[PDB]
């Protein structure tokens, strides 16, 4: 992890970096260049570049984005909105969730589109754009696909009334509806998607909008590929960005490794134990090679005895607890792993790979759980 | 999480932060001054500041240190060694894992003390200490307690061999033999004691080097506590100094607290469902806050349907899939919970806590295995 940064910028190189997240160039403008080809036009890209570019770094990210001219960037956070803007973006840049309110306050000067779910919301965040004279754009979310997290509660007529509330702020300019589907699945993402043309259908009739003014936006990278016509005006795709999406899509390409180092390998006889609480056994005159990676960078502690890295293309396995700092792992059939091969804890490796699947059975959830904070706790590097 | 840092240092605020780790300077200086007072001068204090002080800041512990006149630093990373120079901090700075040797190579400049437990890594390390016209300090680890991570097993031939290897090394000036304890346990402790002095005795007397030109240490915190006979010359404190340590050991007092935002607190009939997957049914009419942290922020998946948050003292339920930047709580029974609510993910509010217990038992690890990574995903602040 990086201790001193520029805008999402760091100074580290591999060499002296004890473990580091590559970040492939031309992945990420591959996959912009697909995705563009399948809108064929009729809908907007709008590249959804929460949390830190999903651990890929909005500041590695930005350029390509500004290169392959997408006319629309989703963010969370006020220091992503802060990287996006000094990066000489000027298109549409909006936050896909809530923020609070000195959150939002402190991000007028972005110009940022912000998400509105509430009247009794509306209402202070109406309050906060007169005490600074700005008029705020919003999208309001409403709860079509049923989340229950940013949005307004269109099939109860609390909500419509809600709704109609909200459209009644004179310092916000309301410029979008939008929901998110709960479910990757198609039946269930058609339901949803069928609620939310009913519901701002429903709102632009009975609340006198215009419905030219209004950007409707549901799809995120699932609903994009196999749903089209979920596409609407504007989707939101973050994991296709990334190469983190349908499995069976593989036209987009992984624009991420996890990579580390050998240290040493050290021989160690049988009998001997490996790491804390001795949760491994040595079965037999051992070399052990010491990695350093553990748990503060994000190589999580549910890897203890189960994990697999590469070294020279080998699948070798991981012994002991993990540790904070340090990872040791069998190297006794591979005599040739040495001191300074590079490691892969995610990616490819001379015809080895650590898969997707394979580390999201071992951590019990999806990869961008660990991903998003392995980009935060490591230094990342921009190739290709 | 800052896209923009100066050694460990940020320009954030609670204001604009979406979540945010708290770091107690009085605490921190609390548990110095009670180690400090508890080694009583019989022995030197080494302060453990890994992992960026363990998810505390080095940028933020430096000035406690150099204030109690702590004499010596350990640290993983060459980013921390460069950050406790920085700070001011000449003292003796030592590496508490093997480092790569491009990475050893690239911290020559900290001058720093470097771990070694191999007669080959020793050789190679010994090389580059030429090529650049210096005498590496090394600490020379041992793996009497067992690791089996870091140091040269002891307990063989071979291994006093490789031993004697590293004391002839020609530009490698040895100033220390160390081993580190695998099991927080008395007994074991005394054991791995036993072992490191005698194989201590062995090699001083083989190499024939200078008992006082040597600094002996083998305990962290567990071991100074609980074993002082452990000791020695000096100590390597990590977790003391943040107050995760022996439970009983109350005088240590605890440096952290994690906390976030409600964004807004929304009305949801019954029979919606919340979060991805639509893994919580509400049973009842419900008002569910929307609290601005996540994944993405370390509020780690697995507490999905379990985490407890602190908001106006009340214990609340997560409720659903934590998202990547959002988490919803349930407020039905609470009433008083509004936007700008403060939210404590981990730590105490008024009369409620969060314990290390409780969430160390939702995450199947201790609690560092989560702390070190909400450090490095959120802004530090420091207060008291």
């Amino acid at each position: 992890p990086p201790l001193s940064m520029d805008n999402g910028t760091n100074a580290l190189t591999v060499q002296n970096s004890n473990a580091w997240v590559e970040v492939s160039a031309s992945a990420l403008q591959h996959n912009i260049r697909t995705l563009q080809a399948e809108l064929a036009g009729k809908s907007r890209l709008c590249a959804v570049l929460k949390a830190d570019a999903y651990g890929h770094g909005i500041g590695l990210v930005m350029p390509s984005i500004i290169a392959q001219g997408v006319p629309c960037v989703a963010v969370a956070s006020n220091e992503e909105a802060r990287v996006v803007r000094a990066s000489g973006f000027t298109g549409q840049l909006v936050r896909v969730r809530l923020a609070s309110l000195s959150e939002l306050e402190d991000a007028l000067q972005y110009d940022m589109e912000e998400l509105v779910g509430s009247a009794e919301f509306a209402r202070q965040v109406d309050a906060i754009a007169a005490r600074h004279g700005k008029t705020l754009r919003i999208h309001m979310a409403l709860n079509s696909s049923g989340m229950s997290r940013n949005g307004v509660e269109m099939a109860t007529w609390s909500g419509r009334g809600e709704a109609l509330q909200i459209t009644d702020q004179k310092h916000l300019k309301l410029v979008a509806l939008m929901t998110h589907f709960a479910v990757e699945d198609k039946d269930d993402v058609r339901k949803g998607l069928a609620a939310f043309n009913e519901q701002t259908d429903w709102l632009i009739k009975h609340a006198k909008l215009d419905r030219s003014k209004l950007t409707l936006h549901a799809a995120n990278s699932f609903a994009t590929l196999e749903v089209p016509e979920a596409r609407l005006d504007m989707v939101r795709t973050g994991g296709a960005l990334f190469g983190d999406t349908v499995p069976a899509r593989t036209e987009y390409q992984r624009a991420m490794q996890f990579k580390s180092h050998v240290a040493a390998v050290h021989s160690y006889p049988a009998g001997n134990t490996v790491g804390y609480d001795r949760t491994f056994t040595l079965a037999r005159d051992s070399r052990l090679a010491n990695i350093t990676v553990g748990y503060s960078d994000g190589y999580r502690r549910v890897f203890t005895n189960k994990g697999h890295v590469l070294i020279n293309g080998h699948r070798i396995p991981v012994v002991g607890k993990v540790s904070m700092n340090t990872l040791m792992v069998d190297v006794t059939d591979f005599p040739d792993v040495k001191g300074g091969n590079e490691v892969v804890l995610f990616g490819k490796q001379a015809g080895g790979e650590i898969t997707q699947a394979e580390m999201e059975e071992i951590n019990g959830a999806l990869l961008a759980d660990l991903y998003t904070v392995w980009g935060s706790s490591n230094p990342k590097i921009l190739v290709d």
